[PDB]
Parts: structure tokens; C-alpha cells; sequence
């Protein structure tokens, strides 16, 4: 049963589409696929959903770009959709907008800088082998369960002196997060409310022994920032530390599964890979651009016309962020992977003040896993007749990922 709220008098009936974010039509055929349905040839640049509470949709690149570039119009004291999810999420720097967001920012740039990342290097890729090593002689593997959501979740746990036992229970969080429960804007936003509470309690021993603490790890690091001078507070610290799990534990998992999908339909394109390293490091980029994962919202800060639209101060605008990259607007033939291209724009990272700061740590782990598979594993295929399943929401997700492949 579909949950509808009325437009409000300002949103004209021809720009209203029924689009679920949650359960996006065609879903079933891919969560980057079933996202360019919205954006055929003539619909409007902005269209506004009766579900999930209502929201605008921005459905062309040069908005998603535009709108995450001007936090002084488009606020980022609700990025979530429905707007009661929205409300409850409290995650930093990612709730703040500049001036407060600044030195949070800079806090994280100190475990999060390219310099920094580069470091790590080794230690994801000792990792990444180890998994593959495990199943690489077998032939077959199911790609997800065995290496997607274990890889990046063991690189970041160790980079974050943690338990490797807390996976599941972080994962669990993490998905009630990014796709809360609930088919009703209020049972969505009790979910998101539930997830993050989790996320504070897990969070708040582990603040309270690294304050002053003489760890390397990147809690530790990060922590001891000061904030205008002064030990940063806690109600920051807990919304700061647990949405560096939040990034570090679902992003780069679900960013795999899509790819790989993908890969194993196109050997042309791993045996580019393969013959070229350095093809394979300069299109990882391409890969960002067209395996985008996320997609949130801004708050509209004042009555505004933007694109011909007229806005009403608190409007939520969602942001798909695979409507950056595979805009065919912004890029020739845009669902191919083209290792080659030249242009690679995209906003798989948002932009602005807030563009990733995972992003150096996402490439690192993404060149490497492919660096390691294709020595081990060169040549795969998707298993006969297999079916992925697809899910949408702020964080697209997909499991079932059979792959097969001659022991070499
Ligand atoms: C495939 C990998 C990733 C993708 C596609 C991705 C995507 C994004 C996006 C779209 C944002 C902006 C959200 C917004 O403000 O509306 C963001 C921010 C952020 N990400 Fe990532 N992310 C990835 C990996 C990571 C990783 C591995 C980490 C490690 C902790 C991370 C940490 C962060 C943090 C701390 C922010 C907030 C930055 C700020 O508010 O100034 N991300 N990411
Ligand atoms: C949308 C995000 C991917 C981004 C802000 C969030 O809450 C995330 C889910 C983790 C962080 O990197």
C-alpha cells in the first residue's frame, strides 16, 4: 500500500511524478537503470513526489552539482527523506552547514587527507588478498557475502582500532540508517531515530577512553582535533565518530556489488584492465562516475525561483546522484564504462563543502581490490540465469552476486 501526502499550493499538478526513492519502478532491473526512467528527454529539471512525506527530485546533473555547491541556499539541516527521518538524523559535520561545519571538517581531513590514506596502502592490500586467496582456486564465489561486505568493513575496522565481531551489529545500524523500516513517513523516521540512537550507544565508551588517548587509529586521531581551542564537545563527537562508521562501513560495500555486476558482463572491459594497468588506475574515476550510490537531500533555506521552479522555504530537494554521472546531458553513451573517457564529471562524491571525505580512502580501496582481483581472478563471468536483488533508499544496495570463473 502506497503512502500519498497532498502538494502543497505552491507545486503545480505537471510537475508531480509518483516516484517511491525507497522502491523505485523498475527497481528490479537495477538500481541505476530503474533511476534513469525519471530522467527521459523532456521532464522537468525539478518534479515533486507525493511520497515518502513529498519532496522535490532533481533529475539533471547540473542541479545536483549547483544545489550541493550553494549551502547558503540549499541547507543541510535536513538531507534525509521522508523529513522525520531527516529531523532525527544526527550525524557531523554532515548536519552542519559553514560556518559550524568548518573546523569538524578539518578535524576529519586530519585522518582522512590523501597523505594520510596513502599509508594505508599496504594494510588494505594485505587485506584485500587475503579474502580473495580464500576462494580464488574454487572457480565460484558469491561475490557479495564473501567479499563486498568483508572487504571495506575489515579495512576500515582495523583503520579504526575495532573489533571485527562489531560487523554485524554496525551493519545492522547502518542499513536502518541508509533504508529505515517502515512504509510510513513516521515509521521511517522512529527507524532512522532507533539506528542512530544505537549508533550513539555503541559510540560513546569508545569516545570517552580516546579522549587524551595515545592510539593511532583514526578515532583516536581525529578525536583529539580541537575545536575554536578547546576539546570538542561530546553531543559532536557522538554524531562525529559514528558517522565515520556510517561512511566507512556501507559506502564502499555497496559501490563493489554494483560494479562488479557490471564487470562480469563486460570481459572486453576487464581484459582492458588487464592489459593496461594504468588504465585500470586512471578509470577508477569512470567507475565512480557510473556506479553512483547515494542519494540525499538539501533543505530550501528561503521562497526562491530556481530552473523555473518556484521553491517555499523548508522544501526538501532529493538529490540522485546517478542522475550526475549518467546524465546523457553530461556524458556521451553514459551507462558504458568507457576507461578512456576524458570527462568523468560526476557527483558520486557530492560537491561543495561537504564532498566526501572518505573519497581518497574509497578510490584507494577500490584500485587495489581491482588491482588484487585481476591478478588472482582474471577472467569471471555472472552465473547463468542469476537475478541480483536490488534495493533503493539514501544508499542503494544489491546482493546475489554468483560469479564464475576458470581456476588459473
Ligand atoms: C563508494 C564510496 C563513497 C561514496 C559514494 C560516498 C559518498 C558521499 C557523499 C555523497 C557525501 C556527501 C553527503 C552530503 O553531505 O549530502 C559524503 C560525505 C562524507 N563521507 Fe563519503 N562516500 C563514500 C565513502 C566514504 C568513506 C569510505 C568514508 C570513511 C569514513 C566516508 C566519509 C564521509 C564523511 C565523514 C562525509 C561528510 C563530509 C562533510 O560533511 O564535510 N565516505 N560521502
Ligand atoms: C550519505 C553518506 C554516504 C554520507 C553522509 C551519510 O550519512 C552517509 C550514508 C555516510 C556519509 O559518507
Amino acid at each position: 500500500q502506497k503512502h500519498r501526502v497532498a502538494p502543497p499550493p505552491h507545486v503545480p499538478g505537471h510537475l508531480i511524478r509518483e516516484i517511491d526513492a525507497y522502491d523505485l519502478d523498475g527497481l528490479e532491473q537495477g538500481f541505476h537503470e530503474a533511476w534513469k526512467r525519471v530522467q527521459q528527454p523532456d521532464t522537468p529539471p525539478l518534479v515533486w513526489t507525493p511520497f515518502t512525506g513529498g519532496h522535490w527530485i532533481a533529475t539533471r546533473g547540473t542541479l545536483i552539482d549547483e544545489i550541493y555547491r550553494s549551502p547558503e541556499r540549499f541547507s543541510s539541516r535536513v538531507i534525509w527523506v521522508p523529513r522525520e527521518a531527516g529531523e532525527a538524523y544526527d550525524m557531523v559535520p554532515t548536519k552542519l552547514d559553514p560556518p559550524e561545519h568548518t573546523p569538524y571538517r578539518k578535524a576529519i581531513d586530519k585522518g582522512l587527507n590523501l597523505a594520510e590514506i596513502r599509508k594505508l596502502e599496504d594494510q588494505i592490500r594485505t587485506i584485500a588478498v587475503e579474502i580473495i586467496e580464500g576462494f580464488a582456486d574454487r572457480g565460484h564465489c558469491e561475490f557479495g557475502s564473501e567479499f563486498s561486505t568483508v572487504f571495506p568493513v575489515r579495512v576500515f575496522l582495523a583503520l579504526a582500532g575495532l573489533p571485527v565481531e562489531d560487523a554485524t551489529k554496525l551493519g545492522l545500524l547502518a542499513n536502518e540508517m541508509t533504508r529505515p523500516s517502515g512504509n510510513t513517513p513516521e515509521e521511517q523516521g522512529r527507524s532512522l531515530e532507533a539506528a542512530n540512537k544505537g549508533f550513539f550507544e555503541y559510540v560513546a565508551p569508545i569516545i570517552a577512553a580516546r579522549r587524551g588517548g595515545s592510539g593511532t587509529d583514526l578515532i583516536t586521531r581525529i578525536l583529539n582535533v580541537e575545536i575554536d581551542g578547546k576539546p570538542m564537545p561530546d553531543d559532536r563527537a557522538l554524531g562525529l565518530v559514528s558517522l565515520l562508521l556510517l561512511g566507512g562501513l556501507n559506502t564502499v560495500v555497496n559501490f563493489l556489488g554494483f560494479m562488479m555486476i557490471y564487470l562480469s558482463r563486460h570481459p572486453e572491459t576487464v581484459a582492458e584492465m588487464r592489459r593496461e594497468p594504468l588504465k585500470l588506475q586512471r578509470g577508477v574515476e569512470e567507475l565512480f562516475r557510473r556506479f553512483a550510490v547515494v542519494s540525499d537531500a538539501r533543505y530550501v533555506v528561503s521562497d526562491m525561483e530556481f530552473h523555473g521552479t518556484m521553491l517555499k522555504e523548508g522544501d526538501l530537494i532529493l538529490l540522485p546522484t546517478a542522475l550526475h554521472g549518467l546524465d546523457d546531458r553530461h556524458h556521451d553513451d553514459p551507462m558504458t564504462v568507457d576507461l578512456s573517457r576524458r570527462d568523468v564529471t560526476h557527483s558520486t562524491f557530492a560537491q561543495g563543502p561537504h564532498r566526501c571525505a572518505g573519497m581518497h580512502l574509497a578510490r584507494l580501496e577500490v584500485t587495489v581490490m581491482l588491482q588484487e582481483w585481476l591478478a588472482r581472478i582474471p577472467e569471471f563471468r555472472l552465473k547463468d540465469r542469476a537475478v541480483p536483488i536490488y534495493h533503493s533508499g539514501i544508499v542503494a544496495a544489491v546482493e546475489n552476486i554468483p560469479l564464475e570463473w576458470e581456476p588459473q
